[PDB]
């Protein structure tokens, strides 16, 4: 069995071999390739990509802030990881025409979506407590009573709230697969930085999966990426090849210390990653 | 290069060799496969499976029924395809505790969906114009201004809606990609039938890409058909063993025989698959 970061390694290869050049919104040059897919198993692992290291903290912390339904930068900065205080600032805001809103406001961003789907938004401080459809729990609930059901989706892609968030989402939808009492989740990403992006969103759909799979009580099954636009931007083409001819060092292994029972229960503390080599860089 | 075709027929001798056994709702049984893609070619050729003759009579006027937007299953039952009358009979809808909802409405499923997100849906009868957002129409616009948009998508998935649904959307969403004046579109397909249904599915999506690329002015590039849960049904094992076995006739090709301005003013007569060489069934 060859190491599950080849796949993502292989990917990146593919998007040099046959990528080819598209604009980004601000001009920039990228080599992409529109829809791959890769499989990566959460059986004794997690797919914590080793030829780089990963902002774990960022990743955990990030989560836990969706599960509040959090919409508020402030919140998620408090806790050391700013990944999103910049879509929160004030000047942010005004040239977007959100002038009335505060500074940490996003919007109706995934946390919202989540658990709120379908309610009115308004304030980064409203109650939302009974509003629209809370898709997360939904999830959980269906995966107990009916698992082998293939409606367990969760979609953060609302047209409607689009023109009210800081930026569109690259998570539009995830599906979850219950066979064997094990848990699989596949995610569909609009697009995707290979270099900067992917390997933090492959580990969060990765956590989030074995949390479920721990309040149902399952075995992590496999993490299906699929992605829309697989880019790299074309100045990193030169350091990423230099990545591509690292070994990838064996995955390490995630720990949740104490048995949880909801998902809002879960806390940082809950989780502790071992045995994380990464190369430097 | 090798036929496309193959791809798919691929993906059937896979999920007999690792599809796990999975029931559904109706507990049935089938060998199941979760997290699969395949890639299809629209350039000078269509992916309209040849080794097993494809309803295109009914892939056609669905499609054109979903961009009208109807919801009414006795539009499409009178057109000589009525796939979508049986989810519209008086029993099936009392089945589901629409007593109200009167033979036919099938309630806010695709044609709803695509060009009135969002709008709260009364019934197959009334006046949507002006209400939820038109996706449809939106992705064509922003082919047009912004083709490298990484953004442009139709989501069919409505978490508030699901409830009103006759039955839940096995097209959660699809993507559309531009590149080198090609057109492209990836669909995310929670459930596929491997047998009757996702052979269907390629071709009602293709189609809508060379729709969509005709009055955009782009030529035809990729369809990815990505899969959640892709199943073989039990009993369907044998009638596919010896098509596996059956040598792929080469792709026809469609032609619009008519220069179409606006995705409304389409007709089936302005099609035509030409040299379609299908398989004795
Ligand atoms: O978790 C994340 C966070 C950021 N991005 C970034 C990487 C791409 O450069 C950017 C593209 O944004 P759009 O141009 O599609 O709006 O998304 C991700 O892909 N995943």
């Amino acid at each position: 069995p060859p190491h599950g970061e080849l796949q993502y390694l292989g990917q990146i290869q593919h998007i040099l071999r046959c990528g080819v050049r598209k604009d980004d919104r601000t001009g920039t040059g990228t080599l992409s390739v529109f829809g791959m897919q890769a499989r990566y198993s959460l059986r004794d692992e997690f797919p914590l990509l080793t030829t780089k290291r990963v902002f774990w903290k960022g990743v955990l912390e990030e989560l836990l802030w969706f599960i509040k339904g959090s919409t508020n930068a402030k919140e998620l900065s408090s806790k050391g990881v700013k990944i999103w205080d910049a879509n929160g600032s004030r000047d942010f805001l005004d040239s977007l025409g959100f002038s009335t809103r505060e500074e940490g406001d996003l919007g109706p961003v995934y946390g919202f979506q989540w658990r709120h789907f379908g309610a009115e938004y308004r304030d980064m401080e409203s109650d939302y407590s009974g509003q629209g459809v809370d898709q997360l729990q939904k999830v959980i609930d269906t995966i107990k009573t009916n698992p082998d059901d293939r409606r367990i989706i969760m979609c953060a892609w609302n047209p409607r709230d689009l023109p009210l968030m800081a930026l569109p989402p690259c998570h539009a939808l995830c599906q979850f697969y219950v066979v064997n009492s094990e848990l699989s989740c596949q995610l569909y990403q609009r697009s995707g930085d290979m270099g900067l992006g992917v390997p933090f969103n492959i580990a969060s759909y990765a956590l989030l999966t074995y949390m479920i799979a721990h309040i149902t009580g399952l075995k992590p099954g496999d993490f299906i990426h699929t992605l829309g636009d697989a880019h790299i931007y074309l100045n990193h083409i030169e350091p990423l090849k230099i990545q591509l001819q690292r070994e990838p060092r064996p995955f390490p292994k995630l720990r949740i210390l104490r048995k949880v029972e909801k998902i809002d229960d879960f806390k940082a503390e809950d989780f502790q990653i071992e045995g994380y080599n990464p190369h430097p860089t």
